[PDB]
């Protein structure tokens, strides 16, 4: 048993790729060399109080740890960059997510700025009742009460289903 | 041998030092002393997300020193569930029903609070979303395009206008 | 007796003290060792992807399967004097910025905060965009809807033409 001994070792931490995903379930298959683990766990963002969900895609590279080389018992952690994903910045000062269709979120603490970028689609912000959607076409804004502080120009026409209620004088052009 | 078996261990968060920054935890009959978790950032970007009591995980201790291990939270159980079974989104999901969600099969980002607020603010100026109001506040409102209201305006300064003033 | 320095090796505490950011890997010290450039655990490496270097300085663990150091892998994120941890509640998730800026879910006083002292905030779909800066809140779209009763707290100035559906009403 002095070769078990050598074997637990190197089972004990495994460079693996993803090769199958059961989203039901929350677990995933990952293949090291020509060995095919059974359906493990993947440590995920948080799994408490607070939970995040971001299933590892097929050909994510990672590591597996199985406790004493029992290797069905391991789990696994994503993120090593590769064909499957590579790095989607190179900057000192950003903290980024970068997605399929194209679309982006990030910090830069160089420049200052928060950038939620989609090239299609929706960015929805919905409290109870209330809503910001902003779409390719419009941007909307929704709610029982909507207060504008400060002073307002509208570059374009402006068309009012109800009254219209001035405070101070109402002047055209025209 | 023992260091073997200590170094990768399978355990559950019993107890949170949020001041310290620190977990107990427990495998087996075994519990730890007070130990750091790998948070998400700890350099010139920092990120905070204590884990929860009954929080499943892994300690790793270098050689078997287990009183020097560290914790990577995270594995799904019955403190924390799967939030989401989808393929192609990415979820945030809290306690009191709020979500935060990107989806790109339908290319939608989603900030979603059952009660509360949304507040985004830079330097003075603010967006605000809640239950009862949307309010943008700022020493400059712009709005570029052709702008529709459904409901009434109310202003409590002048209104001008570049061109007429019709009404029905 | 040789399975010990293998070991040993498997799994280090570590600091980092390079960071290639063109080929994205990092150097890490453990004792007086200094390795060759190693990749770092990301937050995500799929369809979905994420970004952010590991700062110098910054410490963590590297894993080495059988050993092999030349091949380890480091996770990073335990709080230390280059990051120290940004907050201490029980009930947020928070990212906080070398520039103040702070992202931050609060799920006891339900409330999503985005800050920044000062600089920008841009959601951009399309052509469409809100932006928000130090002296201005601005929404550009090919259409603008707003669906309640709109108060305007100061005045308001419209370029085109102005069309109301019920009473237009001044005081002069
Ligand atoms: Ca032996
Ligand atoms: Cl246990
Ligand atoms: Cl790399």
């Amino acid at each position: 048993v002095s070769a078990e001994h050598d074997r637990m070792l190197a089972a004990m931490i495994l460079p693996c790729v993803v090769v199958a995903v059961d989203l039901a379930a929350a677990r995933v298959r990952v293949r090291s060399g020509d060995w095919t683990s059974g359906w493990l766990r993947w440590h995920s963002l948080a799994a408490g109080k607070v939970r995040h969900w971001r299933a590892p895609s097929i050909g994510e590279q990672g590591v597996l740890l199985s406790p004493s080389g029992g290797v069905s018992m391991g789990t696994f952690i994503p993120g090593l960059y590769g064909d499957a994903g590579t790095a989607p910045d190179n900057s000192a000062s950003s903290e980024t997510w970068r997605f399929d269709d194209g679309a982006s979120l990030s910090y830069d603490w160089a420049a200052h700025r928060y950038r939620v970028e989609l090239p299609s689609g929706t960015v929805e912000v919905r409290v109870g009742a209330s809503e910001v959607r902003v779409s390719d076409g419009a941007v909307s804004l929704k709610a029982p009460k909507i207060s504008l502080e400060g002073p307002v120009e509208i570059a374009g026409t402006l068309t009012v289903s109800g009254d219209i209620l001035g405070g101070g004088s109402i002047i055209d052009t025209a």
